Order: structure tokens, then sequence, then C-alpha cells
């Protein structure tokens, strides 16, 4: 689908078996979701934005389905205002910036 | 210009009579630029991001050119560590998600 930008590109997303709504974020390397109960042993990692680093847990191989594409990436879960699609995933359902 | 997202979407953008590099943020409801000489009157004011706030001074009516193409927009300078163009000029340069 073609999203423009006149509002916040919020888009729905399924993981961990629960729906949730996260921010297509082109400028986030990572993606980093709110916390919540996620399957698996974790590590502990560190991320910065405006603002500063927020110690976050980090999950491999985890499969979640943005707009019904299914993709399996790595996901932190930390004191994020907001859930963030980045890169490491938005690359595996295909997205391109067009202007 | 189609831009994928494996590498950071920078692009480059001449504002100020000057010649910087910004990212193209999705994510960002502003437009917040490093620290740097800017002309005019301006108001301070607070951001949020992934790790807090920040107090940035404000620019309105501010022409910039990312790829070629002119906008006039509010602009925030402030401590960001990367230059962001977020949707009130995204919007301008007509950009666009498409997955
Ligand atoms: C999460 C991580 C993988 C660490 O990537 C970044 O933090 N990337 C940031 C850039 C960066 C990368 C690497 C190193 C340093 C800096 C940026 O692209 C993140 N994009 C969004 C993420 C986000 C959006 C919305 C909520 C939370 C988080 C952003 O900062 N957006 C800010 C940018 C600053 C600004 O324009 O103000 C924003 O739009 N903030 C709004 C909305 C808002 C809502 C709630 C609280 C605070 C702020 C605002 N009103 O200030």
């Amino acid at each position: 689908p073609q999203i423009t930008l006149w509002q916040r590109p919020l888009v729905t997303i399924k993981i961990g078996g629960q729906l949730k709504e996260a921010l297509l974020d082109t400028g986030a390397d990572d993606t980093v979701l709110e916390e919540m109960s996620l399957p698996g042993r974790w590590k502990p990692k560190m991320i910065g934005g405006i603002g500063g680093f927020i110690k976050v847990r980090q999950y491999d191989q985890i499969l979640i389905e943005i707009c019904g594409h299914k993709a399996i990436g790595t996901v932190l879960v930390g004191p994020t205002p907001v859930n963030i699609i980045g890169r490491n995933l938005l690359t595996q359902i295909g997205c391109t910036l067009n202007f």
C-alpha cells in the first residue's frame, strides 16, 4: 500500500499473538516495541535516539506481521513511548521511500 | 527518487545557505536540525523521542532544499545527534511510504 505522511504512518502489527499498532520509522535502525510478554531467552541492550539511550531487552528470530506481511527478525523491547517498526523489518516487507 | 532502506535514508539538504545531510524520518513529526547559524527571531520549545525530551530553538517560514526540492517550513534547532527531516517537510516534497 501507499502511505502518505499527513498523519503519523501507524500500522497494525500482530506480534507475540497480540494485536498492536506501530509507527513506521525509517529513521529507526532497530524495531523497538513497548513492554510486553514475549517468549524465549533474551539479552540486555542500549539504544539511543533524540533524548538519550534506553536499556532494552533484545529478542532474535521473532515473527511479526505488519499489515498482513510476515517477517522474522530481531525485536527490542523497552520503555519506548510508541511501538517502532525500524529498517531491520521494514526491509523485509519490502518498504520504499518514494518522493 | 525511490530510496530503499538497506542503508539509512540520508539525503543532502541545503538550508541556511549551508550544505548538510539529513535523515529522512517518517517517525518524526517535526524537522529537527543540529546546532547551526540561522537567520531571524526564534522561540524555545521541547520535543521528545525515544530517550527523552530536548529543549530546541524553533524557526518558522524557513526555506530548505532537500534533494533539489524547495520547501518553506518550520525547523527546530537543538542538540540532535543527527539532522532529521520530519513530516512537516516530508509532505512538502511529496514523499510516500510504498510497500
Ligand atoms: C529507536 C532507535 C532504533 C534507537 O532509533 C531512533 O531513536 N532513531 C531516531 C534517530 C537516531 C538514530 C540513531 C541514533 C540517534 C538518533 C529517530 O529516527 C526516531 N524517530 C522517531 C521515533 C519516535 C516517534 C514518536 C514517539 C516516540 C519515538 C522520533 O524520534 N520522533 C520524534 C522526533 C523529534 C520531534 O520531531 O519532536 C517526534 O516526532 N516527537 C514528537 C512526538 C512525540 C510523542 C510523544 C513523546 C514525545 C514526542 C514530538 N511531539 O516531539
